[PDB]
């Protein structure tokens, strides 16, 4: 049969750049066994992602208004329209397949910058399952091996964790 | 499914949140019929999140200035198993309040709360793999189970 995943280990190599001004983020990328294997994985995926980014941050807004304090918050600073640009390169950052320096302190300031607007940290955890659940979708139509599947949901679960430790508290 | 949420208005944001998670009836019956699954790798799954704390030194002395593994486990393997009841009731999200509680006095910082949660997450994953032949059933247990982790860390971060 066909692959959909590339298991070439001369590709998945060097994928974690971190100084010692990160320290802990290499034990936290440990842990969550985030590595090079699940960084390539990653990597193989954003053209997925890419693809179905639009219909990815459409869930994502129409979802958030179930509480519309938080809508209040993006039309006060800004608005779904203009909010969704961001949160498409935000979330093809994540399928980089690289983690260094420069993606945590991206990642820090967006965690400021939620802050200073007030969003309470249990939405911000909450909006982070719309974004799961709608690639666990993609893959499924994309991915048809089961074990290639389990193994690109694995990877994302990875990412997605990381991402919500780098925001909190 | 029948009417496993049973909240109080005192939990209104609570309903919100369950809503979207999209954690309603369904879900939960998902979680009750993988019961029994999980209560029979419960000494593994916490064996595994132990073993995954001990590559951080700062986590193990936390648990050993306060308590222990044996001690923490037997609370770790009834909490797990909660989580799995199957309804959602006042009852569940104060206990969990409680227990967040306990986690901000003894000094436990958030990032490694949060990670903690992906050790459960994977040992589950890995249990449903094995066990759970159908792709379909399969999907469904781990999105089930996927938003029931992320109430339990909505909660904490309360
Ligand atoms: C997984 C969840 C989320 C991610 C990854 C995320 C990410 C981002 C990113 C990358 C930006 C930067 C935009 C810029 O450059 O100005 C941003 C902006 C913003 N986000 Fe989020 N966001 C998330 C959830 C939320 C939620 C739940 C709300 C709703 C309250 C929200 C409200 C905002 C607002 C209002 C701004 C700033 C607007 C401005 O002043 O320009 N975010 N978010
Ligand atoms: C998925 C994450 C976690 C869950 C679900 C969890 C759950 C629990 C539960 C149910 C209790 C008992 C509360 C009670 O007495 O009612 C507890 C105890 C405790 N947990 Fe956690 N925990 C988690 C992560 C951690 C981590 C990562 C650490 C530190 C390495 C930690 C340290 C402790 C300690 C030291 C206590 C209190 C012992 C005492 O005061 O006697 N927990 N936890
Ligand atoms: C933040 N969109
Ligand atoms: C908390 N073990």
């Amino acid at each position: 049969e066909t692959a959909y995943f590339s298991d070439s280990n001369g590709q998945q190599k060097n994928r974690i750049q971190l100084t010692n001004k990160h320290a802990d983020v290499k034990k936290q990328l440990k842990m969550v066994r985030l590595g090079d294997a699940e960084l390539y994985v990653l990597e193989q995926l954003q053209p997925l992602i890419q693809e179905n980014i639009v219909n990815i941050v459409d869930a994502f807004y129409k979802n958030l208004d179930h509480e519309s304090s938080l809508m209040d918050i993006i039309n006060d600073h800004s608005s779904v329209d203009r909010l969704k640009q961001t949160l498409k390169r935000h979330i093809q950052e994540m399928f980089a397949g690289v983690i260094d320096d420069e993606f945590i302190e991206k990642r820090n300031r967006i965690a400021s910058i939620h802050l200073r607007i007030g969003l309470l940290p249990k939405w911000y955890m909450g909006a982070f399952q719309e974004l799961l659940l709608s690639m666990i979708d993609i893959y499924e139509a994309s991915i048809t091996n089961q074990q290639e599947l389990l193994k690109a949901i694995k990877a994302t679960t990875k990412i997605l964790n990381l991402e919500q430790q780098l925001v909190l508290e």
